[PDB]
């Protein structure tokens, strides 16, 4: 079979020959009991760069030694991409949400052999699910592989915005000192009201890490949490997002982007936020109207915004979120630490092994199978 | 009476006209039950810049309306400084560890009227305690006022080093994307081994904040914690510092600086750390030999270093920690957030009210009183 795998580019200084550390922490299962991926074997050392073209998700020897072909590229955009001209006879397509190969209806129609669309990561918003359903394409993902990774990124960004870390580091880096310039915008997180707009895998992991900071925890969600979970984390439940905003010092978005959530944060809904609120958004860029956020920071209504997701992605060189006041942005990376890569590269192999051997792919990995949602 | 107060400079654009928010979160007590400062009144709005010269810790109206003198300056260094010239007849001296007015024996000898030496913050190492004891000068500080503030700074810094935040944010600010360049040095914190070199007010609050990150917690200290605290946080105790380093992915320094602790992190003790360890040091700059750390980061021995404390301070413009690879430095600020200033300004006023009204200063505030090491001060020995 032919496996077409889209990964991001190597470092500009070349694929790393050495790494900062020798191994990764041992982890057995995710919160809730789902075990980490269980492939038959791996041909990589956990901790190597696996999500770039030269890393190949550690798949090449496994695939080729079983008679399959592996084509790896980073050129995925538009009809002229290597991805598209290679797609037409691909049996399996793999990409990561941080550098996604979109499977539009038109593209899936060109893909005459497509049997499996695998997300090396979490979240197949880049795949048209109806087209997969109609064409009996299996859609799978490495569930839970980077939920904790994002949750760490979120709490890191909350602390950094509230305490004014990034400007302070600039003062130290450029040779200054300037205590008052650092702290005239710096507060403690302790006892602030913090709310998350969803409490799924990421949101719940965020809430748990926030708890010993002695913040007041709020959340909303389409499905309310177990009362025992509300009890153990002292959660205040809000029926709607708009009920939650005005009482929160910090709001983190961990909700999916779909029709009722597009531009949910805009010029009108920002008027409901307390003066000096902070917003962290590792979910999707379009949850927030790009310029309303920038205006809110320029006018001093928000005291900070931080996240790793943008619209569009990759962000153009002039994207305003890069330079607006009190931003804590990174490129789209929170779910592709080396640690997370080791998990979903192992999960990618595990799923391929199952698919080729006819064994059932774990239920939790499945998004579409046998012509319907699964 | 005459109150002499040393504060740091106002911001470059002047004293702030507005702030990001209108108020501060309501807090009742510190961990352990000690209540927040309780002055009879405050002449400031919590959240204002109070630790700079124009902020005057919000003391002028209280002092002047009671017949007192308030002199506020930033010139603290040397015998011709404003501080030393005004010292000779000052009844009370106030300064912050962030810009501390040293009370050497010679200076305390010149301070003919000195009755109370107040630290607006935590850490009176700038006051010669023996000279204070001999001269029956009361030495006090606003205990616990910024312990949590520093603990937050630490976990923020641990996360930022481990996840490679600062380089990644640079890629975003400068117009790049460069995913592989961001994450070739980025890991998750989860399940790493993290240890603190002391488990006092900051060190224990750091431990509690790290727990739900599912790290494996280690610590050392001169006096171990209650076994019940060890149990509820799953702590691994180490009898010595040198035993703890080799098993930790992250080590945070939360120990005081004195002679047995000076340059405890050096070329020789760094050889005990795992390759790619991280160090966070919000404690004191001279806990680390400056160039040993700088060497350890060029060689990849450490994978990141971050803190807000330096030696000397203020750090000279060319200080290598400012620019060395994988550093997360800030200036010395973690304990002087606007939130922390509000508490220590209120505590300062509370102490002055006690001192002037003849009522006793809280025992937990006392370091030296009545000619002997006292209160919190006697507790540290
Ligand atoms: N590297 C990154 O930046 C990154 C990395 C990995 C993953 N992600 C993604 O993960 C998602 C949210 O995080 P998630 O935890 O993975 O999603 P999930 O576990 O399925 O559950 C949350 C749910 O919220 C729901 N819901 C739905 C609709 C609605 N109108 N109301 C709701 O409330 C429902 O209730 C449920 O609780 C994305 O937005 C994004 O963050 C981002
Ligand atoms: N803005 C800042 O940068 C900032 C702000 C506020 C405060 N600080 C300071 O905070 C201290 C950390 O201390 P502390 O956390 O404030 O509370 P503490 O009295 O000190 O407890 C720790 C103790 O450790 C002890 N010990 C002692 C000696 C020894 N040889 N072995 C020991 O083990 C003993 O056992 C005890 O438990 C300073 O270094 C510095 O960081 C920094």
């Amino acid at each position: 079979a032919k496996v077409l795998c889209v990964l991001y580019d190597d470092p500009v200084d070349g694929y790393p020959k050495t790494y900062a550390r020798d191994d990764l922490p041992k982890i057995d299962h995710y919160p809730g009991g789902q075990t980490l991926p269980t492939p038959k074997a791996i041909d990589f050392t956990p901790g190597q760069l696996l999500g770039s073209v030269s890393g190949e998700l550690g798949l090449r020897k496994y695939l080729e030694s079983n008679g399959h072909t592996l084509v790896v590229t980073s050129d995925k955009d538009g009809p002229d991409s290597v991805f598209e001209r290679e797609l037409v006879d691909a049996d399996v397509v793999i990409s990561q949400p941080f550098w996604p190969a979109y499977l539009t209806p038109e593209r899936i129609a060109k893909a005459k052999n497509l049997k499996l669309a695998l997300t090396a990561g979490i979240g197949s918003d880049h795949v048209d699910l109806q087209s997969a359903i109609d064409r009996n394409v299996t859609v799978a993902e490495v569930t839970y592989c980077n939920s904790i990774s994002v949750a760490e990124h979120v709490v890191m960004m909350i602390l950094s915005l509230v305490r004014n870390y990034l400007p302070s580091h600039e003062w130290a880096r450029k040779g200054g000192w300037n205590i008052a310039d650092c702290v005239s915008h710096a507060y403690d997180l302790e006892a602030m009201h913090v709310g998350t707009i969803a409490a799924g895998r990421i949101g719940l992991a965020v809430l748990r890490r926030l708890a010993p900071f002695d913040v007041h925890l709020h959340y909303t969600d389409r499905h309310r949490l177990p009362e025992s979970v509300e009890k153990e984390l002292n959660l205040t439940w809000h029926a709607t997002r708009e009920d939650m905003y005005p009482v929160c010092d910090v709001v983190t978005l961990n909700i999916p982007l779909h029709s009722p959530t597009e531009h949910m944060i805009n010029d009108e809904t920002l008027k409901l936020f307390k003066r000096g609120a902070y917003i962290v958004n590792t979910a999707r860029g379009k949850l927030c109207d790009r310029d309303a956020v920038a205006r809110a920071l320029e006018s001093g209504r928000l005291a900070g915004y931080a996240g790793d997701v943008w619209f569009p992605q990759p962000a153009p060189k002039d994207h305003p979120w890069r330079t607006m006041p009190y931003n804590g942005m990174t490129p789209h990376i929170s779910g592709t630490t080396l640690t997370a890569q080791a998990r979903y590269a192992a999960g990618t192999r595990e799923i391929l092994e199952c698919f080729f051997e006819g064994r059932p792919i774990r239920d939790e990995y499945l998004i579409v199978q046998g012509g319907a949602l699964a």
